[PDB]
């Protein structure tokens, strides 16, 4: 559960909910007011309460005085279970997390909604099962459940801030009453038993609608559909285990941030590892860090083993005078070798938003397997939040699309930035709605953050904010309208 979100609440009525309903140890996190980007946790401490400032530009989560972390619920569950690690140098303990009461980012809310408009959504999209928590209709709440074929309302109560059906238990929350009666079935005197199998889909659209539901999501709309998104990160805490080994350490470009071990690519004392995963839409995709020096090899036997053809580079090798990522590749016209690799930089070629390189790789003594890898290095991605035109970041894509339907049994694309989670899944994300769009054309069902939650479970945090969540919206309707 990620229930220690609060989505709507000022820094003041935090400070209140831990003074009078949380203890010492108890926390949640809240999106920032004064910086609307950022993300705040509050802490209750001997007594007083400690704001401290999360920040996200955009390639992870940078807890102030603590480390840098893929997901808040990756941050909340180390903290939770590493005490001492957070702290004028005094230990901050995260034990108690203040549950919201805010039913807004649940799937399943629809707030405003009438029987008549519930029972539509329900007809269409809707299958046996699926169902809706909508207000009524007078301060008070409706569950419509569709089962099959038919569509039941039963009417939830608000009596002195507490939810009932009409008997039994009282729950403090919407959320607490959803999960008692999705593992206690309601049952119609006749045997219907109203199971709640899954929400209601809100957010499939048929691709020549993009701009009516982007026009809808700017009135923000996009703030609420991402904060729905984020919810179903808890979801997503599967085992890290291989990066945190001793030996594995010093391969991660941040130590709290690890590739997933069921998708971590496995490198054939330890020798198997790089902070990397495979990618599978639903081509494939390789979402790596920039190498750091002592994993350039590592890097180079991976995109060998894999038969990886393309390389895109989310980032430039340097910027705001930090590195970004590592220069792996040799000079124009140069010849290099990377352990048992062997890179030849045969050619460079200069484009507006990029460049590319034409690299030869080959094993060392092994004549016979050399093979063409072409990088496609984007530049002008900005320093802080997202191109402001989508057209560059298209116009490359198409690019290294051809590039790669143009090779025979080519492996997965590898994509890297950073720490390979926030430009590079951004990157990714466009890549595979656009092409569902080259395939099945205009006349196809996009999902935005299903897509986006499909390509997180594989590793985390991919897509890191709701800037880069409205570019994604914002590419997929500039290539539609350019079809
Ligand atoms: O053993 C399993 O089957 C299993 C299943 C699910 C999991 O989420 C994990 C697991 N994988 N990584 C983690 N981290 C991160 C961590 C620990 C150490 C150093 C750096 C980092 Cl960044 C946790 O803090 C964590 C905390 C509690 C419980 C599981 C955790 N966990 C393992």
């Amino acid at each position: 559960s990620r229930r220690w979100f609060h989505p709507n609440i000022t820094g003041v009525e935090a400070e209140n909910l831990l003074l009078t309903r949380g203890v010492d140890g108890s926390f949640l996190a809240r999106p920032s007011k004064s910086n609307p980007g950022d993300f705040t946790l509050s802490v209750r401490r001997n007594g007083a309460v400690t704001h401290i400032k999360i920040q996200n530009t955009g390639d992870y989560y940078d807890l102030y005085g603590g480390e840098k972390f893929a997901t808040l619920a990756e941050l909340v569950q180390y903290y939770m279970e590493h005490h001492g690690q957070l702290k004028n140098g005094d230990v901050i303990e995260l034990k108690y997390p203040l549950n919201c009461a805010d039913p807004t980012s649940e799937r399943w809310f629809h707030g405003h909604l009438s029987g008549k408009e519930a029972e539509k959504l329900l007809t269409e999209k809707g299958k046996h099962g699926s169902f809706l928590v909508r207000e009524s209709q007078p301060g008070d709440f409706v569950l419509s459940v569709r089962t099959g074929s038919k569509v039941t309302h039963v009417m939830i109560r608000c009596q002195e801030l507490k939810y009932d059906v009409g008997g039994g238990e009282r729950f403090d929350s919407l959320t607490d009453l959803v999960e008692h009666y999705k593992k206690n079935p309601m049952v119609e005197t006749l045997g219907t038993v109203l199971q709640l199998k899954q929400p209601l889909n809100t957010t499939r659209i048929n691709a020549a609608e993009i701009e009516s539901r982007v026009r809808e999501l700017s009135k923000q709309g996009f703030w609420e559909e991402f904060e729905t998104l984020q919810q179903q990160e808890c979801k997503l805490l599967y085992s890290r285990k291989e990066g945190q080994r001793q030996e594995n350490k010093n391969k991660n470009r941040y130590k709290n941030i690890l590739p997933f071990d069921h998708t971590r690519v496995v490198l054939h004392p330890v020798s198997d590892y790089i902070n990397a995963n495979i990618i599978m839409p639903e081509k494939s995709y390789i979402a790596t860090q920039g190498c750091l020096q002592n994993t350039v090899n590592d890097f180079w036997r991976m995109v060998f083993q894999e038969n990886s053809r393309v390389i895109v580079m989310t980032t430039k090798e340097v910027e705001r005078g930090k590195s970004k990522c590592v220069k792996y590749w040799p000079d124009e016209y140069a010849l290099k070798e990377y352990g048992v690799m062997r890179v030849r930089n045969v050619k460079e070629s200069a484009a507006h938003d990029y460049t590319l390189r034409e690299l030869k790789l080959s094993k060392v003594g092994q004549g016979n397997t050399e093979r063409t890898v072409w990088q496609y290095h984007f530049r002008t991605w900005p320093d802080h939040g997202v191109p402001s035109d989508p057209g560059g970041v298209l116009d490359f894509l198409e690019e290294v699309h051809h590039k790669q339907e143009s090779i025979m049994d080519a492996g997965p694309v590898v994509v890297h930035c950073s720490a390979g989670i926030g430009r590079t899944g951004t990157f990714i994300v466009i890549d595979i709605l656009i092409d569902i769009i080259r395939e099945k054309g205009v006349d196809c069902d996009i999902d935005v953050p299903k897509t986006i939650q499909m390509v997180r479970s594989q590793r985390s945090g991919m897509v890191q904010t709701e800037a880069q969540y409205r570019f994604i919206y914002m590419a997929v309707q500039h290539y539609i309208e350019t079809l």
